[PDB]
């Protein structure tokens, strides 16, 4: 069945028929819509591996070729054998960037093709992992000039070998509770930061501490690792007015890269991929920086701006927060170091979803996640109908590794 | 069932099992989410088990359920269906229909107001000059003089489908848009259609900026009629700012009663085309898609201008930036005028502890994410981490096609 998009904006109306691909479900039935809820064998390995790549052969076309058939006989004879199979170099680069292509909460993936893969899948060792992840970052920060990129190590097969990164992205601040109850650095990594310090790291204690690798290989127990000051790349933020910016003491790092998700291709899942693009400065300025829960510096900002905070309708909080990401921006700007604000983010987005429109017959997005975390409405992805489902390859959550692995 | 919602904020979690009375659809399937999706005559027979539901709830709120006053009002009704099709409602079921259609509206960010609703029944009401005089009336009491109070204006059910009352305006106050040969838009852009339509049935039109739009009336089922909203009637703020002076020289203002009147009430099965309803406006309705969206009056490049901005590059955020002070300036107009109004920060706090408080007394408060989060500062508002069950009760508010295209003319 064929459904419609609108924009409001522009009365543009897409049609969508890439939906009827959808594999797994939403979360959502006829009777509920669970929209903004965070989070919803060989005989099921076969018919997976078939649609992956009958998917592939369709895109180079070579669909029902011979090299098609062989291929996916070539396949279950190997599932039938070995109860698995491997993907070929080429699949692996194809399944990749479309997990990417496929991410419905991700408003960059205009550059889903640009994707730089690295098969670290010969690697057995947590060291060999941190080798693997040092060289990710080197040339994906690339000094200052971000180049996308993903890692993947070997693909799981009896669940109990592994192999998995415990941070939840190659590069975050560490945080501490405090005697007085309150919180140092990021709350949003107070758990992990434990996790490393019972593990043995020697703890800085500071506002800003750039946690360790707590790496996992073969079902192993995780090892920790400093990654090298000189490939992590950070930027002192500081306003293009307020020359009393520079005095808040923040900083921030340039390069994003979740770590802690599941990669499926093909039915195979690689539990250690992590992946790297560039930040979108509201991911920073207004999420990371203002959430309650997170650095939560809006008063501070709101005193040294000497507004009215005795009210909340002098919108002195709103008025904060564009100061703040107007120097996250000039900031990383200034250091040449690559990021990207939500209003060409977002503009970019409704170009790419036009194309993958056109292209793919649909795009899925997820609006919850799409549109940006302030000024909604004047980016143009707020007046933008969009379809939610699921496609594979994907990137998947997955339960934090302490929580259920066997020390 | 039980179904859980979280709030990434406070970690407090929720327990819905409202939802298990939910009946309708949602567009939503198993395999696909369609929540950001704008807009995804009965039988004598399927109108009983719905007047019936109504009535169950209705008697179990008051602690009468299966009484013989509940029981002998379910035959009553029975009765009156079969005999004569349709049935009238109960002063008092009235009453609790309206308050409920609002309490259940998923996208209404205002709910904790829910319960102190003025309902004006104006069921008895036969022409477009009866429907005039009652719309005046409830512009008149529920603007109170800038002291708004919430209310609602109910006219004749519908019967066949052929007599049809109707509210032609979107807004029972709402200012009129022009279209020029130029290809600009004079005045409100969303309001052309209308407005055009207002001129073809004989509205001559000031052509300006912020006219007052004319009421256009439709009476069981008969030709919509024009009339004018006395002047007095209609409270309007002026816009300044409270640091920029030139503020005030952009010429903007706007009217404090906002009062959608194209929606249909259903209470029991009973479908009500005529139900205008007004509370109070929340700033960024204004100041934020009202002023700034690209397809409305949009105005964030002369803010800026005057604000001398970096507007070189979007990377200064100079859209931010102006989009700040216009709704700080819609905010502090209202507030020096007298006229009530909440900020955005306020009023989905409010939201927030009127849903929990919900969940507690209901078991859920069905939400829309996507229209209760603003379109502005979306994530430093409770809201925005909150989750929430969209779902359909009734009595409700839903969409209804505009009367232009469905109207068989006289
Ligand atoms: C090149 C620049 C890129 C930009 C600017 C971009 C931007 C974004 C933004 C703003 C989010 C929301 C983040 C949050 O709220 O936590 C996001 C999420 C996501 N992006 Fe992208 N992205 C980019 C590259 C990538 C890459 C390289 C991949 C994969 C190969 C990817 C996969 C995803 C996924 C899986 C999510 C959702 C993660 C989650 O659920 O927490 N993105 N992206
Ligand atoms: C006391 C003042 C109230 C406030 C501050 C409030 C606020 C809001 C806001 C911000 C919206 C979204 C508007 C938009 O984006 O166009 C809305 C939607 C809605 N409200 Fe309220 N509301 C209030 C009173 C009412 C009343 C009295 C009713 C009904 C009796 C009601 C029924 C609804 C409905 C049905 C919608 C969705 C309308 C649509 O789909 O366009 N609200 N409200
Ligand atoms: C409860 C709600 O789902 C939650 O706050 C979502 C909303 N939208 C989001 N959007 C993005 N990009 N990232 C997030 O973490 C969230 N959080
Ligand atoms: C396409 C998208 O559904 C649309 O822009 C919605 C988003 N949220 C909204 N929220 C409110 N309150 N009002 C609106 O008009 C909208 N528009
Ligand atoms: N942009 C990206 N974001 C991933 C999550 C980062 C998180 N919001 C934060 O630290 O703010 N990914 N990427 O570009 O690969
Ligand atoms: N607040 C209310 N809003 C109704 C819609 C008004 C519209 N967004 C606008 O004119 O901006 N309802 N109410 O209070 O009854
Ligand atoms: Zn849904």
């Amino acid at each position: 069945r064929f459904l419609k998009v609108k924009n409001w904006e522009t009365d543009v109306v897409l049609t969508d028929t890439l939906h009827l691909k959808s594999t797994l479900e939403t979360g959502c039935t006829e009777h509920i819509c669970m929209g903004s809820i965070m989070l919803p064998t060989k005989d099921q390995l076969f018919p997976l591996a078939k649609e992956f790549l009958d998917q592939y052969y369709s895109s180079i076309k070579r669909f029902g070729s011979k090299a098609h058939m062989d291929r996916l006989e070539e396949v279950n004879k190997e599932i039938e054998s070995t109860s698995t199979y491997q993907l070929k170099d080429t699949e692996l680069i194809y399944g990749a960037k479309h997990a990417w292509r496929n991410a419905s909460r991700c408003v960059g993936r205009i550059q889903w093709s640009k994707l730089q893969v690295f098969d670290a899948r010969d690697c057995t060792t947590a060291h060999g992992m941190f080798n693997y992840i040092c060289n990710h970052v080197k040339y994906a920060t690339n000094k200052g000039n971000l180049r996308s990129a993903i890692t993947i190590f070997p693909q799981r097969t009896d669940g109990k070998h592994d192999f998995r990164v415990w941070n939840s992205q190659l590069i975050r601040y560490a945080g501490y509770k405090q005697p007085d109850g309150s919180t140092l650095g990021d709350p949003a990594n107070v758990q992990f930061t434990e996790i490393c310090i019972q593990q043995g790291w020697k703890a800085p204690r500071g506002r800003f501490d750039v946690l360790p690798l707590l790496l996992q290989a073969n079902g192993n127990d995780p090892e920790l690792f400093q990654i090298p000051p000189e490939l992590v790349l950070e930027v002192p933020i500081r306003h293009p007015k307020f020359d009393w910016f520079k005095d808040l003491g923040l900083k921030w790092y340039g390069l994003p890269a979740v770590s802690n998700m599941l990669l499926e291709i093909g039915g195979l899942e690689f539990s250690a991929c992590p992946f790297s693009g560039w930040y979108m400065g509201t991911e920073i300025g207004v999420r990371d920086y203002c959430d309650n829960s997170r650095y939560n510096i809006l008063e501070e900002v709101a005193k040294k701006m000497d507004l009215d905070m005795r009210k909340t309708s002098s919108l002195w909080k709103d008025q904060a927060l564009v100061e703040i990401n107007i120097a996250v921006l000039y900031s990383f700007q200034s250091d040449k170091v690559t990021i990207v604000d939500h209003h060409s983010a977002t503009e970019s987005f409704i170009k790419h979803m036009e194309n993958e429109y056109r292209c793919r017959g649909g795009c899925p997005a997820d609006w919850v996640w799409i549109v940006p975390p302030m000024s909604g409405s004047i980016t143009p992805v707020f007046h933008q109908e969009m379809l939610n489902y699921r496609l594979t390859p994907s990137f998947e959550y997955q339960p934090d590794p302490w929580n259920t692995h066997v020390w």
